[PDB]
């Protein structure tokens, strides 16, 4: 009720990547119920960025996942009082960034606050160097932990030649309304296909959209 | 035809974990396009184990996924030269596993030679207290670099009281058939479910049934 059929959104990030300063903000909407959405992202200070924008991508909204096969929504039911995540993404060629990131609803809107912390991205890397081609799609494993939800996935990043840079997430998601009225879910996965739909004048404008689905593993079991 | 709509295996392992040597030996058997299988383990030395058999489980069988979507079987395709793997669990409470596998085939039954390595178990963590009941289905991302094919998972353990412990996988596979007769596959997913059957005389006997299955991401694109 608080989540409608149709939402918008907006959204501040500041950060820091290999010591350059920057912030972004967006606006977008969605359709959390069909785990759709769109953003349209400017790049307000420290642009063009040295680095892929492709690192950032990640960190512009779990509110827009299809629930499907019945699963509890742990982000819809903590509105009205909204959600925080914090996150640690680690990539294979030694580049970790660390981000955390509040969920509020106001007058409607949900509002999102992003900081960001990247550090150690080689110099002649893919993502310093600007060869990378967005991501590809990926699953995130979620369970129920000390009140919280605990999220781990693997994604990769696909680079000019067509290999692949990997990264490790390890993110928290916390409620912020009393534990007392959230019906926690077990263990299940949700399935993510983030897409650059559009980028102008160096990254500095890039329109975004995913689509996520949760989901349980169908497998037969003998238990 | 080299692997047919019902094969058995045979599997021999050897190891040390913490300092402790043991050795395993399995029988098993499955359907290979059902992705599905079947093996009755025995601990033949060092036994019984002074650590969870569980961390042990996923290196007892590739050749035994269900390739869907027209996805190219890179495990069938090896036979009969076949495959092998070389792979590092890290757990996030320091336990750290490295095994190397080395399938084959003889008389139409598959033949699997494992040797493991696991240091820095934590003495009072689960799995030297054994206090863990096995796995949570995961998928694995797969994706084809430097001739081989390499996996990229992340697990988690059940332990007692309800909550988990988690361990990242990094895999790679390489075939031991010439380069020239295999037909890459691009990033793709792996589902298993791997489920403890029954266990005897503290582990050193374990029946262990695993089901998998090859896909793409089924999410819609706008690219």
């Amino acid at each position: 009720e608080l989540i409608t059929e149709n939402m918008h959104m907006k959204l501040y990030m500041e950060g820091t990547v290999n010591n350059h300063h920057f912030k972004c903000t967006s606006e977008g909407e969605g359709k959390p119920y069909e785990g759709t959405q769109t953003q349209r992202i400017k790049v307000v200070e420290g642009g063009p960025l040295p680095f892929a924008f492709d690192i950032l991508a990640t960190s512009f909204s779990h509110t827009f996942i299809n629930h499907t096969q019945g699963i509890p929504d742990f982000w819809k039911q903590s509105f009205p009082e909204g959600f925080t995540w914090e996150r640690v993404t680690t990539y294979e060629d030694g580049g970790v960034l660390t981000a955390t990131q509040d969920t509020s609803l106001q007058d409607g809107c949900l509002i999102y606050n992003v900081k960001i912390r990247g550090v150690n991205f080689p110099s002649n890397g893919p993502v310093m160097q600007k060869k990378t081609l967005g991501w590809e799609a990926h699953t995130e494993m979620l369970y129920p932990a000390d009140g919280g939800l605990e999220g781990r996935a693997d994604l990769a990043l696909k680079l000019v030649g067509g290999g692949h840079l990997i990264c490790n997430f390890k993110t928290t998601y916390r409620s912020k309304k009393p534990a007392k009225n959230l019906k926690m879910p077990g263990v299940y996965y949700v399935d993510y296909r983030l897409e650059r739909i559009k980028e102008a004048d160096k990254e500095t404008y890039v329109e975004q959209h995913e689509v996520a689905v949760a989901r349980y593993c169908d497998l037969p079991s003998k238990l």
